[PDB]
């Protein structure tokens, strides 16, 4: 229940998340917040039965950089765990690999991370 | 793509099935070790469906979270990289597997890897 809604970086992103009972997310991811032509699909999956034991829930989803109005050719993939409560955040780690010629795959894959709140 | 809709194996014996959709879907199944019925895990992802026009690689990305009826490893893995097709077709990827930590454990959530798939067993 914890993690559908809507989360929201440091830095002006968003996405909107349902975490499906049997382990999807599903949603879409907000590049800039207000503007509908930086919005793309999110797929991902996370870990549907956590421990009791005050953990995170782990997690994970890719957004390809692709919609109606842009082609970046790439993805970027998050990986992290959802902490619920009154500060509820998931923390994460993000790959970002673009489509490269052989000779360029070395420059290919970009990371961060991120932090995601339930408030702006 | 035609191209990445099919089985791949990475070096290490593991493989996985995926079917990529028109619109830039990736479904299909991650199986840790080949062969064995109990190490089946779904797989979910996004690639994108327009590559350039010019010997450049596809993006992709997918996770597994590892959950299924044997095992609950309270972690989850994605991968991010790029398809090439031809010949000596190949995904080559980098990894992150974060598991439920405690927050004291907070820091040590998070391992990095590198796995190359191809069309053929290893
Ligand atoms: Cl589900
Ligand atoms: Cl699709």
């Amino acid at each position: 229940a914890g993690i559908t809604g809507t989360w929201y970086n440091q830095l002006g992103s968003t996405f909107i998340v349902t975490a499906g009972a049997d382990g999807a997310l599903t949603g879409t991811y907000e590049s800039a917040v207000g503007n509908a032509e930086s919005r793309y699909v999110l797929t991902g999956r996370y870990d549907s039965a956590p421990a009791t034991d005050g953990s995170g829930t782990a997690l994970g989803w890719t957004v390809a950089w692709k919609n109606n109005y842009r082609n970046a050719h790439s993805a970027t993939t998050w990986s992290g765990q959802y902490v619920g409560g009154a500060e509820a955040r998931i923390n994460t780690q993000w790959l970002l690999t673009s489509g490269t010629t052989e000779a360029n795959a070395x420059k290919s894959t970009l990371v961060g991370h991120d932090t995601f709140t339930k408030v702006k």
